[PDB]
């Protein structure tokens, strides 16, 4: 088309520098983009700089602090703009500048000119842009070149772009093999499509509501999208004469979904065994070439196959023989990546990989149904615990565990199984026997921290050193140790563990030496929580005895079978679909973003940079093919690994619709699978309806409740310093046993009691209780940091807990918070009292591995990379890992002062306390499952049967009294043995007497009577008249015994 105006650069040269700063000088160019378009010779008399020294930048020589002084006018100027020569006292550091016309800012931003980064101290700026450029050419190309990525090709015919609104020429340029750039004639001569303004359709605004305010443009219905998506596309806008306004890169995930997803969703992906052979398929709708590279066991290329592109789906496939089973493979990609703007060439593992080589370098063809990859009996393995009804689900009592935390320290686990899946098969080890005991007593589910393929442990054992090994080994594999203050131990002949123990003696807030060595250990040990996804649907390799090939698959299943069959527990996996470990075209662990660049990651709407609000490389579960990958991945964990439930990490970054979609998909495989996650606020509500506590009401999708958690623990996860001690919780005596720093008022204490009672009734929005002032409140009317406290529809949608892998352990919180006068035995009872609010509540019960052993991390708040030393759990019951060194200073350094003040208040728990806490713990879990009344499942049923005494403004502070009705006003007798239950948690130093049940023949539960002196209710007195005397820091479960008819019980009061 020749009538089309040709888009071109300004008909002016790219500018050199006006002047170059001399000694004790800096030079600022203002590149006058408007006057480069020229017309009228520009007048710069009113341009001026405001120059001042503060504390961070002070190099200016004679800065005039008078804001109203506009006399710092240009030193000179040429056709490209003015420049300023600025005297200096020094050529290092920086200067502060605001660029003005008169007193108005041309750049609404205090500028810092760093001599350290601009060594010739000669920089350029442009009006309306806070960026400091090294040269006018750079700034010039910034203004008249490609920049950012704010154009959004969202379906076949709709481009959303700011830069093109009310511009005469708006075009989508595209180049198959090079980056769209101006000619030798300054002309953009690459091929393009023409764009005409239009109106955002309803389907596009529904799909992309965060973009609905973007100026919309239409493409011809006959544009060949497949051709444009093969290379670079750049949206370009231009004036009426053809001069370039702006040019930006294009985000294409919307049009990729509109063009390909319907066809692509019908296909299955990865290396798939069939009856004819093996079918390979990978989704790569923008790739120019995909070659399947086949590797021998020793990683030699033994074949290379150009794959067949299916043009409806953008998937690539190839079919080979059945003998390819066990073979290693990668996809050789030829694909444009917008981040580098190059057509990249690299081999990538399969995102649908189901088996891996060591350290995930190669994917491997596997048939997960092979009986060689199954323990004997696998196919008939069943759930030891039902999950079918809401009452089934409410019984869930979760023990959140980590593969190394379980066995790394257990000398009774065979050495070669320590830190391995197979440690769970060590039937006589302390660890497994302790777990069996916990299961007999009513822990029902093991929840496993990441056992999918994580990135952050090196699976080549030669490159790893663990604290149980010689310190010389640590030196060999970690070259930083050589130049560390611990270098001398390289010759010591002792283990790293022996050195860390030795370092305990002089370790202090002033000499944090244990943490110092451990930070080096952490770089090259086997330890990480593993919230760092490499491949979503392969087991982690470092947890296998053999990480090379399929061995880990059978070992994983042997563990799963042992937990269900040897230990009697169901299994929940933590899954982390909300982010990838890395993105872009070069990083070793960028898998998804090498194959389909900019599709699987969530990007900033204007820069196209991968967002990091999760921590890392944010994913895009709102995109259709990643939603499919998630669902397909869960299908394998469900069917092929027999996982009973999934906990979604940062579920709030997922659309509600996508989570429910995945759930219906998985429920069609197994109807009893349970989904829950972290449903905080992801700040993504502008893009879709997030999968949050609030939005998931009624769905049956569970969420961690932070309500009872914070009320019982005290404070919040972002407390530091004195606040860690001041913010006592119900479990540590808020308002009844104050420590020396706190100012908690009685009203504040009663408010925590409201959140705790609300949580023990399942944290429902509609539950009705009497609040701290004696007023009638619905759950949703109790405040929690401004949000409605109660949010659920059924208690199965709420997971209560007072300790978790992240943030401080319960014991460390009690240690921060307990008054000096609380002795060691009282603190053990505070731990049990805290856990009682979870274990005796209607919400699903969740707890950190080792709360029953008073688990400590030496005050470490965030132990994800703190190794075996700080995450130690001692199943030989010698101690609780308390006081083993100051925690990592980079995250807890601002807590050293309060740590040192509170740390040594009482002795460190030893074997007597550990056994006592475990008995306490098993007493609580046995109580939880002793009656269906504790686990009613259905919220309306909770509302009809659960009530509280000792409420209102004159309540006895810290005394929690819950009643569960099994009498006629409620409905049927769900429990044949009792007409009602009373739960009384006396979180207080005073003994207390209940008269609410005078005359009722109330009696103590048989479980607690049988524990005798060892019971949380030791010393409870039930008088003849039915009054109950509760010791300090006690938990009592009482019951109305049943006679041969459902009695009156404990009718809920209508309020
Ligand atoms: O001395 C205490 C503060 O110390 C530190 O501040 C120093 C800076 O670090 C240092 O760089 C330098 O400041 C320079 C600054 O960085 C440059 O940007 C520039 O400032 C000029 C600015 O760019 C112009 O726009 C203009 O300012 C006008 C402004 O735009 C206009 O809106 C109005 O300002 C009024 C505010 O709108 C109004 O809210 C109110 O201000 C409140 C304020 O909001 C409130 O927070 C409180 O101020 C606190 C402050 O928050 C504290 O942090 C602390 O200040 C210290 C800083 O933190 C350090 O950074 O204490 C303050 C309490 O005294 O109370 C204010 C009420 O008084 O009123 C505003 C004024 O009426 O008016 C101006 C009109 O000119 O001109 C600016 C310069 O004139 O140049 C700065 C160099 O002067 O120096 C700082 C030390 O002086
Ligand atoms: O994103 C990086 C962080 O990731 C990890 O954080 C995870 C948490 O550990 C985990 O518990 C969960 O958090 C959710 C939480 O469980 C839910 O309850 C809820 O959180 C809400 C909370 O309950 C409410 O109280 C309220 O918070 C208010 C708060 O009460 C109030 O005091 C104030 O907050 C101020 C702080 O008190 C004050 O100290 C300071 O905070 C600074 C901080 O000092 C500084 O170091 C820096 O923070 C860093 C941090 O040090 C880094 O380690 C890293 O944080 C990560 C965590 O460590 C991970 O464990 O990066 C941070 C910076 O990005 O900067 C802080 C300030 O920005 O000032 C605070 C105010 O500015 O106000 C708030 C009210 O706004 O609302 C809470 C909502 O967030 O939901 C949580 C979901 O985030 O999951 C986390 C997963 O990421
Ligand atoms: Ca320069
Ligand atoms: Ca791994
Ligand atoms: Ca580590
Ligand atoms: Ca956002
Ligand atoms: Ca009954």
């Amino acid at each position: 088309d020749p009538q089309d105006v040709v888009v071109r650069l300004p008909d002016v040269a790219v500018p050199g520098e006006a002047v170059q700063a001399s000694a004790r000088q800096a030079v600022i160019h203002l590149v006058d983009i408007a006057g480069i378009t020229s017309s009228t010779p520009a007048d710069y008399a009113t341009k001026n700089l405001y120059l001042w020294n503060n504390e961070t930048c002070d190099a200016l020589s004679a800065p005039v602090a008078d804001w109203n002084d506009v006399s710092t006018t240009p030193t000179g100027s040429d056709k490209y703009g003015p420049y300023w020569v600025i005297p200096l006292t020094k050529e290092s550091g920086c200067i502060n500048v605001i660029v003005r016309d008169g007193t108005n800012k041309l750049i609404d931003s205090d500028l810092r000119v760093s001599f350290s980064d601009f060594t010739d101290r000669t920089v350029s700026v442009i009006a309306g842009n806070s960026a400091v450029y090294d040269s006018r050419a750079d700034a010039f190309r910034a203004a008249f070149g490609v920049a950012l990525a704010d154009a959004h090709w969202v379906d076949k015919t709709t481009l959303l772009w700011p830069g093109g609104e009310n511009k005469p020429i708006v075009r989508l340029y595209y180049s198959h093999s090079s980056k769209v750039a101006a000619d030798s004639n300054g002309e953009f001569s690459d091929k393009y499509v023409k764009l005409t303004p239009t109106t955002v359709n309803q389907q596009v605004s529904m799909r992309f509501p965060h973009l609905a305010s973007y100026p919309a443009f239409k493409l011809p219905d006959d544009v060949n999208v497949d051709e444009l998506l093969q290379g670079e596309t750049v949206a370009i806008a231009a004036e009426s004469d053809g001069i370039l306004s702006s040019a930006t890169q294009v985000q294409t995930a919307g049009v990729l979904d509109d063009t390909y997803a319907a066809a692509a969703e019908a296909l299955s992906y990865g290396a798939q065994l069939t009856d004819s052979g093996v079918t390979f398929r990978v989704w790569a709708p923008t790739a120019q070439q995909v070659e399947l590279v086949i590797y021998s066991a020793d990683k030699k290329v033994i074949a290379s196959h150009p794959m067949t592109r299916d043009s409806a789906s953008g998937a690539w496939s190839w079919q080979g023989g059945s003998d390819l089973k066990g073979a290693f493979y990668r996809y050789a990609m030829t694909v444009y990546h917008p981040q580098s703007r190059k057509v990249e060439q690299y081999e990538v593992t399969d995102p649908y990989a189901h088996s891996l080589s060591t350290n995930s370098e190669y994917s491997q063809v596997v048939d997960l149904n092979d009986s060689a990859l199954k323990p004997e009996g696998w196919d008939g393995l069943t759930m030891p615990h039902a999950q079918k009804t809401k009452a089934d689900l409410a019984k869930m009592t979760i023990h959140e565990s980590h593969i190394r935390d379980l066995s790394a320290w257990d000398q009774t686990v065979p050495a070669e199984l320590r830190g391995k899946y197979l440690a769970l098969t060590a039937q006589e080890s302390n660890m497994v026997q302790h777990l069996k005991q916990l299961s007999a007593s009513g822990v029902t589910h093991i929840e496993l921290l990441p056992v999918f393929d994580l990135a952050t442990v090196n699976e080549f054992s030669d490159k790893v050193a663990d604290i149980q090994q010689p310190f010389s080994r640590l030196c060999e594999v970690n070259s930083a140790v050589k130049s560390s203050e611990f270098a001398g131990y390289c010759d010591s002949g002792s283990t790293v563990e022996e050195v860390l123990t030795q370092l305990k003696q002089n370790d202090s807030k002033d000499n944090p030496q244990v943490q110092a060595l451990n930070t080096l250990v952490a770089q090259t040990d086997s330890y990480n929580w593993g919230y760092d996804p490499f491949h979503y649907t392969v087991p982690e390799g470092s947890y296998a005895t053999d990480p090379e090939g399929t061995a880990r698959i059978k070992e994983f299943r042997t563990m799963i079978q042992a937990i269900k069959q040897d230990l009697g527990m169901n299994v929940i996996m933590d899954v982390v679909y909300n982010h990838t470990n890395a993105a872009g075209p070069t990083d070793r662990t960028s898998v998804l973003d090498k194959i389909v660049p900019w599709y699987y990651q969530r990007l900033n709407e204007t820069t196209g940079s991968v967002e990091s609000a999760t921590c890392c490389s944010d994913s895009a579960p709102e995109h259709r093919m990643f939603a499919k990958l998630i669902a397909d991945s869960l299908a394998v964990w469900t069917t092929d690994y027999k996982i009973d439930g999934f906990r979604f990490d940062l579920m709030l970054y997922h659309p509600k619709a996508q989570i429910l979609s995945a759930w219906e998909r998985i429920k069609a495989l197994n109807p009893d699978i349970y989904f829950f996650g972290e449903g905080w606020d992801s700040n993504q509500s502008d893009r879709f309806e997030i999968a949050s506590q609030i939005n998931l009401k009624g769905t049956g999708i569970g969420t961690f409740s932070d309500r009872l958690r914070d009320a019982v623990r005290g404070g919040g996860p972002f407390d530091s310093g004195d606040a860690l001690r001041q913010n006592q919780g119900v479990g540590s005596g808020a308002g009844v046993l104050p420590n020396e720093l706190t100012t908690l008022s009685d009203d504040q204490a009663r408010h925590l009691a409201d959140l705790t009672r609300l949580g023990m009734a399942g944290n429902l929005a509609d539950f009705v209780l009497i609040d701290k002032d004696g007023a009638v409140k619905r759950g949703s009317e109790i405040d929690y940091n401004g949000a409605p406290g109660g949010y659920a529809a059924d208690p199965t949608e709420v997971v209560n807990y007072v300790s978790k892998h992240d943030n401080q352990t319960l014991w460390d919180m009690i240690s921060y918070k307990a008054a000096q006068e609380a002795d060691l035995d009282t603190r053990v009872r505070m731990q049990a009292v805290s856990l009682a609010t979870v274990m005796l509540g209607q919400g699903i019960a969740f707890d950190q591995q080792g709360s029953e052993l008073l688990r400590s991390k030496s005050f470490t708040r965030d132990s994800y990379d703190s190794g075996d030393w700080f995450n130690r759990v001692d199943y030989s019951l010698q101690d609780n890992n308390y006081n083993v060194g100051m925690p990592r200073s980079s995250d807890d350094g601002s807590n050293y002062d309060i740590i040192a003040r509170v740390k040594d208040a009482v002795a460190t728990p030893g074997e007597t306390e550990l056994k006592q806490m475990t008995a306490f713990y098993q007493e609580l879990t046995a109580l939880r499952k002793s009656s269906p009344l504790f686990t009613l499942g259905d919220g309306a049923t909770v509302m009809k049967r659960v009530d509280f005494r000792n409420t209102g403004a004159d309540q006895q502070t810290g005394l929690l009294v819950m009643t569960i009705d099994d009498g006629m006003q409620a409905g049927a007798s769900l429990d044949s043995r009792v007409d009602g239950i009373v739960v009384a948690i006396n979180a207080a130093p005073e003994s207390r007497t209940l008269q609410d049940f005078a005359g009722t023949s109330l009696q103590l539960s048989a479980i607690q009577q049988a524990a005798g002196d060892r019971s949380l209710a030791s010393g409870v007195q039930v008088a003849a008249d039915g009054s109950v005397t509760l010791p300090a820091w006690s938990v009592a479960v009482l019951e109305l015994p049943q006679g041969e008819s459902q009695g009156a019980g404990l009718p809920v009061s209508s309020k």
